[PDB]
């Protein structure tokens, strides 16, 4: 079972200058509670953006050139990245945009964070067909001190 997990502000924007333009601690905490204790696959750009291994998670990184970090696994094809993860209930594609474009067909589950926000961005979440996806869960939170914008977690299922 392969899952994508992301945070999309309006017009499906996911990043700007190899960052996420928002800082929502409750999103980074959602992301953790779900990804924790399971393989995470990511692109090199995103590995740099994060720029540290995520504890708990076996970190697996997609790049066509040799690895520059010994404490994470490095891989060159989609299948190599899957095999890396092992025999597990659930895999977690944690980004970025070019990775999501490739891992959606094999995906059976989405974890979106819908963000009530208008940001400029260079990177977009793919265009998922709201037919082939069934919303199995939703949860809206208001803007608070730390969480500058309102947001809503959604899980979908193929
Ligand atoms: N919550 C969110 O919305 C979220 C989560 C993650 C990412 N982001 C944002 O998304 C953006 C990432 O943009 P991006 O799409 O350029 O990042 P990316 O997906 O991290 O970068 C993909 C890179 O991974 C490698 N790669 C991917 N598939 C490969 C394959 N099949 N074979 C070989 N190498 C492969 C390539 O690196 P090589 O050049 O080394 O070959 C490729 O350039 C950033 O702005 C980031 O902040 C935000
Ligand atoms: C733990 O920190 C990061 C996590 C992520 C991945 C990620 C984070 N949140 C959500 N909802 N989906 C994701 N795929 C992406 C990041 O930068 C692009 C991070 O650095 C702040
Ligand atoms: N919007 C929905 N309720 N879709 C139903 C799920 C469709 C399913 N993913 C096919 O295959």
């Amino acid at each position: 079972m392969i899952s994508l997990i992301a945070a999309l502000a309006v017009d499906r924007v996911i990043g700007m200058e190899n960052a996420m333009p928002w800082n929502l601690p409750a999103d980074l905490a959602w992301f953790k509670r779900n990804t924790l204790n399971k393989p995470v696959i990511m692109g090199r750009h995103t590995w740099e953006s994060i720029g540290r291994p995520l504890p708990g998670r076996k970190n697996i990184i997609l790049s066509s050139q040799p690895g520059t970090d010994d404490r994470v696994t490095w891989v060159k094809s989609v299948d190599e990245a899957i095999a890396a993860c092992g025999d597990v209930p659930e895999i977690m594609v944690i980004g970025g945009g070019r990775v999501y474009e490739q891992f959606l067909p094999k995906a059976q589950k989405l974890y979106l964070t819908h963000i009530d926000a208008e940001v400029e961005g260079d990177t977009h979440f793919p265009d998922y067909e709201p037919d082939d996806w069934e919303s199995v869960f939703s949860e809206f939170h208001d803007a608070d001190a730390q969480n500058s914008h309102s947001y809503c977690f959604e899980i979908l299922e193929r």
